[PDB]
């Protein structure tokens, strides 16, 4: 497929970053279709780490033009901060990076509000990244949200910002009894970056249309995972954006029909950060062990991630929703040393029902229970193997099973953070 | 195609309703993927009108199961009102209609807010349908919006409604200096309908997955048109929902890859209701004439629609965005009697540039001008013709041209509101 997609099945942290990079060695474009600066896609080339939040994981490549579609929330401060850091490391960001005229803007109050709201909820605290994502998406749909294109006329801009800010401030000081977020500073801060920003602007809709008719390999890169989807996730303990493969055409501008392959990244175990239902969770040794064995802390907020076994019931929702074509199995090595690995084949509802289908909203997960299928483990190390035959039959079997339990082929295995600690049995871009 | 889509190219009012019905004579399902009660899809079977707002245009058919996906805003009052009216006319709605566990709810305050906000803007009044759509979509992404599934536990429901309402009321009385919208009545009104509602609930994601593997003809039905798209439209003078063909997979639950044909409805002239940029607008005889000749008043609010010639520059944005496969040409008969019909082939930017590509945001349309291509008209009547050879060469040519100017084939022509006043040269469901 010319148009290959790569997104996350679980609750994010599957390892999209490494995968986009590693895969883009033929990519003309690379697009972020949704999200804000809440992701933390990590790359490790020949031994050197890189932690990309808002900047597409195709940035570390000359040939690839990295873009950020209309479906993205953009924090000016955020962008520039990532820019500097990437620049000082030799990456010509300003040259490679492209960006949407339509991307709504994330200013400081969007953080202010996010901050305030998460407080009011007290106990029922979702677990937001503190990056103002929600409020920007909000204002966006409200039709008061400022977008990149508004910067194309500093005159009227500060006029709108004046109103928008006043409004958001009335509730900051009167409702939440908080502190007014100062307009002027917002403006000063925003004006000292406009020209740099507005310089990379483009009509990404027509771009994709063009590339397509030429036949340019294009790869979309998703932030977060399906179960966190605004519409189809464990609401409301989810993200404010359609992290599903339908976000592509809505977030980029490209027509739905031109998607040629959706690659679902699948972490060999489960992890969740932020509050919400996590059926297969663990609080025993294996729980902490998985947290340790795979360095499980939120690559943006540092929050220690929760562990559990690969929930196959959950995966299957993803499989249908995102129309997978194959699976990218990441983190196998974390399972090394276990005496036994077990996955979840079905749910036992709180009323006695056994089922292989999932509950929607958060409430509906209230008493669900994991029904496993324990398989042997392995003391052998699968770390860095790049050939199937370097995987012991046990682990080999764990793969065979997951293909069956899903009907989706695991076209890629990954034995490490480093781009070369990967095994490719089926390349998205050519089949 | 098994999975055929049908949505609007212009600014809505293309004639989706008539088309879904007429086309669904083989449809198992029919899905609304987005919108609220702001649409007014009209049907005329054998001479009898039907004006469907929130209820899928497949309702008037026994075999077809009409559904409303997670991407829809649902006003309880609204649904029940349309239900009664359809029932008294003999349509077994409760039996045919299906609906999402995930659809966020539109209560009265959502109207209250919408009302209030449109006021504050004074002059820069968008032109909302007054159906609280925006605020529900808002709260939705805010992650405080109540959804159909919340009704599955009246206990906790009124607890949430209590908070949600208080919050929305603080700003109603303190900010906008309006009147508090009473909680209790909201509850009473909402509880007197829950069981009826919650009875049609379903897992529409898995439904579509199933249908697909069986091979069930499915037709999605769009509300509004592309140029009003929250993301890709003339922002902010647009609607708060992704009226683009990417809304399907986000609004229904079906995977993007399984779309087999996007049918773009194309009205033979242009119309716009609500404020915003309308390049090809008319204020002369032809302007009022088109308003008269095609009964141009908003089928929900009664608002007289604005007229103009078919803007081919605009259409082409739609063509690329929604990945059209063909065109449904509606309202040809309105052009009867004209001495000459002219369409718009390109834009003359306010700086001198000639271009066949469109501006995004509303501001960016500030001085754009229509560059026509006048073709002869026709005194012959094309009203009700059902054969191509009943169309005079002039009108025939107008079709040939639009296929060229777009590269998209006009697979369907429509000579009247009535289902049988149609000509089909290519059926979506079988090619
Ligand atoms: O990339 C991510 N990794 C892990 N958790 C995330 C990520 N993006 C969002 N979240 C979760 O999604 C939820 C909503 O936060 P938000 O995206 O800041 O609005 C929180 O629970 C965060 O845990
Ligand atoms: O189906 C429709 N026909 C015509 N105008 C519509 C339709 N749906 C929404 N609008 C326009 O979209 C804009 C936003 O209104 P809203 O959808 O009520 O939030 C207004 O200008 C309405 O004109």
């Amino acid at each position: 497929g010319n148009n290959v997609v790569v997104l996350g099945t679980q609750w994010g942290d599957e390892g999209k970053g490494k995968i986009v990079d590693l895969l883009t060695e033929r990519a003309k474009y690379v697009v972020r279709y949704q999200g804000g600066h809440n992701a933390g896609h990590t790359l490790v080339i020949n031994g050197e780490k890189t932690v990309l939040h808002l900047i597409p994981s195709g940035i570390l490549r000359e040939n690839v033009t990295s873009i950020i579609g209309n479906g993205v929330v953009l924090s000016p401060a955020a962008l520039m901060k990532e820019m500097k850091e990437l620049e000082d490391r030799g990456i010509p960001v300003r040259e490679r990076l492209l960006l949407s005229e339509a991307c709504p803007l994330i200013l400081d109050y969007h953080v202010a509000l996010d901050n305030a709201r998460e407080k009011a909820r007290g106990a029922k605290a979702i677990g937001t990244t503190g990056r103002g994502i929600g409020p920007a998406y909000e204002d966006k749909v409200a039709r008061r949200g400022l977008r990149v294109g508004d910067l194309f006329d500093k005159e009227t801009f500060a006029e709108k910002l004046k109103e928008v800010m006043e409004y958001h401030n009335f509730q900051l000081v009167n409702y939440y009894k908080a502190e007014a977020v100062d307009y002027q500073k917002v403006l000063d801060d925003t004006m000292a970056v406009a020209d740099i920003l507005t310089s990379m602007v483009v009509d990404v809709s027509d771009l994709l249309d063009q590339a397509r008719q030429r036949g340019d390999f294009v790869m979309f890169e998703g932030a977060q995972g399906t179960l966190l989807d605004i519409d189809h996730g464990t609401y409301p303990y989810v993200t404010s954006s359609n992290t599903t493969a339908g976000g592509v055409a809505t977030g980029s501008g490209l027509g739905p029909r031109y998607v040629d392959y959706v690659l679902g990244i699948l972490k060999a175990y489960s992890t969740r950060v932020g509050a919400g239902p996590f059926p297969t969770e663990l609080f025993d040794e294996t729980g902490e062990f998985l947290c340790k064995q795979g360095n499980e802390f939120g690559a943006t907020t540092g929050r220690r991630r929760r562990t559990g076994w690969l929930d196959t019931v959950a995966v299957r929702r993803a499989v249908q929703l995102n129309s997978l074509s194959g699976f990218c199995l990441t983190k196998l090595d974390v399972l090394d040393g276990l005496k036994e690995v077990k996955l979840c084949v079905a749910y036992r509802m709180p009323d006695g029902r056994e089922v292989t289908t999932t509950p929607l909203a958060a409430d509906d997960w209230k008493g669900v229970e994991p029904i496993y299928e324990t398989m042997p483990g392995w003391s052998e190390s699968t770390f860095g193997v790049k050939d199937r035959s370097g995987l012991p039959q046990a682990a080999l079997n764990y793969i065979k099973r997951i293909e069956e339990l899903t009907g989706v082929p695991i076209d890629i295995i990954s034995t490490g953070p480093d781009r070369t600690e990967t095994m490719i049995l089926r390349d998205p871009f050519d089949a």
